[PDB]
């Protein structure tokens, strides 16, 4: 019935593909990111989380992040109420080889949480550095509202979540202890590329 | 015919949980708030007021709400027009036996008035009390814009309305005089609980 | 077909009205409003007029409007460019015979041109005054962001067209010369209800 | 399938139409611009794009753009980061010879790039001048904050992107370097039209 519904909707995105006679190896590109995003199924999420309440809703994101939380200090070592706030505002997203998650210069709004897959951080130069399964990246731009500091591309596929500027500094404003933990991580970091 | 929307939306929650591979009691738990929230019944409620005007929304919520209004004495002894006023604003929530409605420390920003159910309110150490129909609770914070005094806790499963902090401030700009009744009680609460 | 939107539609208030127990009159009063509001058809306008452009969606209700403009000096005397302004941001209302569209004392924002059907202005103590096809009301508070200075109820079945203050305001930055013959009016009806 | 998604949408403007009694001569009006705007096809693109992610998005923004940006020097040999950034953020929208995109005297809100069509700019009197595939149109506003210098006239059917006030601020942020480039073609413009 998932497996349904995914068929459909993945149909009209191959009708799009068609009428914008996209190429033949980018029409494959986005028919794996489907496979990859959705599993060969689709439901209305937010329908769904909508119709719940509050606990609830807690409770299902920390049942389904329960690895992500284990595998990072910053997560498993907090108040399990901060990680609650946290986990509610992540948004899953896909990433294949190759795309720049990030590009040096721009202006950052969001940060991302890796629970798979490898990055490489880009400097002028200061030799790649790699980022997998249990660390974070982009929460500079967030603390210091500048711009991005290095360029972030996914070396393999990538299941990322992402958090706002804006829901980072309300959960934040909540638990303003938690600030100086990424501050001191970020700090390192601008230490380390020495810019 | 109402049966069947509620039953082809549950299907997908369903499949929502079994995708997420939910475990057995938590799929039951869900199952049982889902009866409670809609009792097997589900309609596009706000397409519907929507296609409505003003005066015919306000007779509906009066109409479905005259219990909440005559037991509760801030509202049965109050100007029908700010009593009007709130009902447009309330949010219908359903909560379980144990769940943490609010959090004793965070910040709120919404109250919540008891139609049916009995809650336990709980601080750092000063005897757990009780709230139930025609009671309200998490109006300081919507006075004070700081932190929850106290933790609220469903006992039984509870049939709420809520009230969010922007539309208890809009309905206060238009009624004034309404805003010391919750001042009063706030004062009262907070002598109790000595902090 | 049109027959066939508004039939299935209705059946959902039906079922609406039928799961919140509403009394016999209330039902009857509800299905005359449907009947009166939408005639019987229904389609997504929003999402209509969503799909054609400017120029177009302004030919459309300057076309649907050509009554309610030729029948109102302010608008039948004024820049077309103008009224095409104030058309676009008008909203359709219906509403039945005792219903107070405005309340005395309340926040007023949004004001009614009458299309169609006779009002009542109603002020604490100055005599019952009328208004009917070709004239608005609600434009003191547009103007004063103060308090309504009468009720208006509705005597007949009416046809009214709302703009809200956002709205007003906004055409008025472009068409600042129109802000006084509202100005005028609203001066004038002060003067004649002496408060 | 999509000529079939384009039927039921366009048998519910027929509808529309029926429903307001709009005159033979608009009613095909309306056909033709449907058959402009959507070439007998339709798909829900806010829904597709929104499942994607951002890299995918800027490929297929990039690749159904090719001409637009090989054709315009302003994108051509601009950063393609900040063109990528521009793309992403204009719509697309179809007007018919005659139509009045933009109207002198007003506030403008928008710019417009010319994908394919003919357009006059009109000014009080200085002889109409006219801008093709390539160029663009309606940036002095976004400038300035201050009224449409012209009015700007289809004369042919247009395919034209256009690009809202905050849109435009927000990449000019982002790329303050190209705010030069939009103000030394508005000043031009400004001397040319001597106002
Ligand atoms: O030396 C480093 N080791 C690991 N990660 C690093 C290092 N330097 C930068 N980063 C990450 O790259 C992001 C680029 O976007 P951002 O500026 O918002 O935040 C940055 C950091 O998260
Ligand atoms: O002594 C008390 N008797 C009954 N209720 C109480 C008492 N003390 C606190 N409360 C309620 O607990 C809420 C916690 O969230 P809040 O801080 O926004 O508002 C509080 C009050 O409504
Ligand atoms: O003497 C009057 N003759 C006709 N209309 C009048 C007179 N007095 C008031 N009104 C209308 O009643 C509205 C009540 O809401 P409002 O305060 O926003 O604006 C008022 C006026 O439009
Ligand atoms: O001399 C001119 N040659 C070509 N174009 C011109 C000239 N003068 C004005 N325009 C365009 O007309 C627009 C009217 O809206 P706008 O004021 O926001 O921006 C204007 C310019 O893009």
């Amino acid at each position: 019935s998932s497996r349904r519904q995914y068929q459909e909707k993945y149909k009209q995105v191959e009708q799009y593909m068609s009428f914008h006679k996209l190429p033949a190896d980018f029409r494959q590109k986005i028919h794996d990111y489907y496979e990859h995003r959705y599993q060969g199924k689709m439901f209305d999420e937010d329908s769904i989380l909508g119709e719940l309440n509050g606990p609830l809703r807690e409770e299902i994101v920390n049942f389904n992040c329960r690895k992500l939380v284990a595998s990072m200090p910053l997560f498993a070592n907090a108040d399990p109420n901060f990680v609650t706030a946290m986990l509610t505002k992540l948004k899953f997203e896909v990433f294949q080889p190759g795309d720049y998650i990030i590009r040096e210069g721009t202006i950052g709004k969001k940060m991302y949480f890796i629970q798979h897959g490898v990055v490489s951080v880009l400097t002028k130069g200061n030799k790649e550095m790699k980022l997998s399964d249990g660390s974070y990246f982009g929460e500079i731009c967030l603390l210091t509202r500048g711009r991005r500091t290095a360029s972030v591309r996914a070396d393999t596929y990538c299941r990322l979540y992402s958090l706002s500027v804006d829901n980072f500094n309300e959960v934040l404003e909540e638990y303003p202890m938690m600030r100086r933990a990424f501050e001191t991580v970020a700090i390192d970091r601008l230490d380390r590329i020495g810019k």
